[PDB]
């Protein structure tokens, strides 16, 4: 079991991040569920700390954790089922791109979005 929860790792991310339901907001979410679903919280969690302390922002940290945590490199970007393009949060907006064939997270595709009617928009960051 992990010293660091999914839950209070989201927390401590957001605690460092402005605004509300941003990409890096998205980001984070994304990172906590793979961290959860693989046991890699607590990696994550120091790779996030390290990474402050070199001196980067927290958005900075988070593109770093998907660049220095293998895991990042292995898995690709989980696919989101929403009902509509509107379920996605406003500051999400600006970042929808439309949906290469092989997204990476460690380039930035924080996520799919695949919509009830059965389009998809990728979201970039």
């Amino acid at each position: 079991k992990p010293y660091i929860s999914a839950k209070d790792l989201k927390e401590i991310m957001y605690d460092h991040l402005p605004g509300f339901g941003t990409a890096f907001h998205q980001l984070v979410q994304v990172i906590c569920k793979i961290g959860k679903d693989n046991n890699l919280l607590d990696t994550i969690h120091a790779e996030f700390q390290a990474s402050l302390a070199d001196g980067d922002s927290p958005q900075c940290a988070l593109i770093q954790i998907t660049k220095r945590v293998p895991i990042f490199q292995d898995v690709p970007p989980p696919i989101i089922h929403i009902r509509s393009r509107g379920d996605i949060p406003r500051a999400c907006q600006k970042s929808l791109r439309p949906a290469p064939p092989s997204p990476k997270i460690d380039r930035g595709w924080v996520c799919l979005f695949k919509m009830q009617d059965g389009k998809t928009l990728g979201l970039k960051i």
